[PDB]
């Protein structure tokens, strides 16, 4: 006898396993069994990940429900699974939306001197540098806090919450109640801060006076401020990580887009396509009875769709693990989502890719690993794929 195959399947960033392509091709919807030990749906192909993201009866506000089977512990308060829900219902979608795209004058000045800056700092220290720590993470860090308004310095300690913000844990995380009340604390007192008036918070701070905000709650604001720095330094921090492994792995490519660097923005399209930072499907909980390929799916049930199935199909990317900058198709993966929720921060996490590969590639054009590649090490039971170090040389 076996148990019910369980999710996820690897931590690895570096490689999609063998299963995934076996699942697609045979039971591209089939259950498995997460870390809680509820049951789930895992839907493994394009054209299934499609539909269930694009049919909001299979809804992510429901998943927060008591006594649903789930992926994973809450980590925010339930209501707050419904963050851009909330945000639209207090008319504050479009304003969000518009501070954090990456055209914001003197942006992506900011961005391209800041990473010069800590490319410059790791080749004063020498080789062996860790790619992660010392440059993905702090460029992200950065972005964020220049994109919310708070002063650089406050963004390490904002940073230190995010390792146990996005565990993807069987059972609550006491440590991540005790950061979140102290990140909304700092947020609540930013938004009564006078010297913030520029980005996210200086915006949100000044609609907070205004009239026709004047019933949203100072906790729906200071939500914002905490949600959208961790979601945006999560996602670029471990997206820039990783797509950075994928082009060390291939030296035809980083010296293409060394010596063209205006195919950087399609190379970051295939790097996002062929990404692996998310550990796991993303949840949905059916409203209702409903067809997907050969199974329905009852109301009350979870459902997982798996991006890296979707975006490895070869029934809509052929040779779906080459990088090809000439496809017909290139924005058409699953990396941001797809759908209702699909992700606000889509234009800046490229840019926050496009300018730290621009920025690596013109002062390290030999950078490659310093150890064998097996010997990363990668985080477990996290919301996204990362190796802890990431070593190069040049
Ligand atoms: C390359 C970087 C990024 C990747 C790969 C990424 C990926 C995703 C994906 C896959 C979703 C959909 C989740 C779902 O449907 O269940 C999503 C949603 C979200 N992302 Fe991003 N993200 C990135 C950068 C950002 C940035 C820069 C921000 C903010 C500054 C951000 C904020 C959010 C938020 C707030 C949501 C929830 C949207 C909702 O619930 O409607 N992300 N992201
Ligand atoms: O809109 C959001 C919902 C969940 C999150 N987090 C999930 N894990 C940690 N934060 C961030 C933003």
């Amino acid at each position: 006898a076996t148990v019910l195959l369980e999710v996820p399947f690897s931590a690895r960033g570096d490689r999609i396993p063998d299963a995934v392509a076996e699942l697609r091709t045979r039971e591209p919807i089939r259950k498995v069994r997460t870390i809680t030990g509820a049951e789930a749906w895992l839907v493994s192909s394009y054209a299934l990940c499609t539909q269930v993201l694009e049919d909001r009866r299979f809804s992510m506000k429901e998943t927060a429900a008591a006594g649903a089977p789930r992926l994973n512990a809450l980590t925010v308060p339930p209501e707050v699974v419904n963050n851009m829900g909330n945000i639209a219902d207090a008319g504050l979608r479009k304003a969000v939306m518009k501070a954090i795209t990456p055209k914001a004058p003197g942006l992506e000045q900011f961005l391209r001197d800041t990473a010069n800056s800590l490319l410059d700092n790791l080749i004063t220290e020498g080789a062996p540098a860790d790619l992660r720590n010392d440059f993905a993470d702090p460029l992200a860090t950065a972005l964020h806090c220049k994109v919310l308004g708070i002063p650089q310095e406050d963004g390490p300690k904002l940073f230190r919450s995010l390792s146990i913000a996005f565990m993807s844990s069987a059972d609550p995380i006491p440590a991540a109640k005790i950061n979140w009340d102290r990140d909304i604390e700092y947020m609540a007192g930013i938004l009564e801060n006078p010297n913030i008036t520029t980005g996210l918070m200086g915006e949100l701070s000044r609609l907070r006076k205004d009239p026709a905000y004047s019933h949203v709650s100072d906790e729906l604001f200071a939500t914002i401020g905490v949600t959208f720095f961790g979601a945006g330094v999560i996602s670029t921090g471990s997206f820039l990580t990783t797509a950075l492994i994928s082009l060390i792995q291939r030296p035809q490519l980083r010296n293409l887009l060394h010596e063209k660097p205006e195919l950087i923005p399609a190379g970051v399209e295939e790097l996002l396509r062929i990404n692996l930072s998310f550990a796991d499907g993303l949840p949905r909980l059916a409203t209702a009875d409903i067809q997907v390929g050969d199974v329905l799916v009852r109301k009350g049930e979870l459902v997982l769709v798996l991006l890296e199935g979707a975006n490895f199909d070869p029934e809509h990317f052929p040779n779906p693990g080459s990088i090809e900058l000439d496809r017909p198709n290139p924005t058409s993966h699953l990396a941001f989502g797809r759908g209702q929720h699909f992700c606000p921060g889509s234009a800046l996490g490229r840019r926050h890719a496009q300018i730290g590969i621009e920025a690596l590639l013109k002062k390290m054009p030999g950078v490659d690993l310093a150890v064998p590649i097996d010997q990363l090490v990668w985080r477990t039971r996290f919301q996204r794929r990362i190796p802890e170090r990431l070593p190069v040389l040049w």
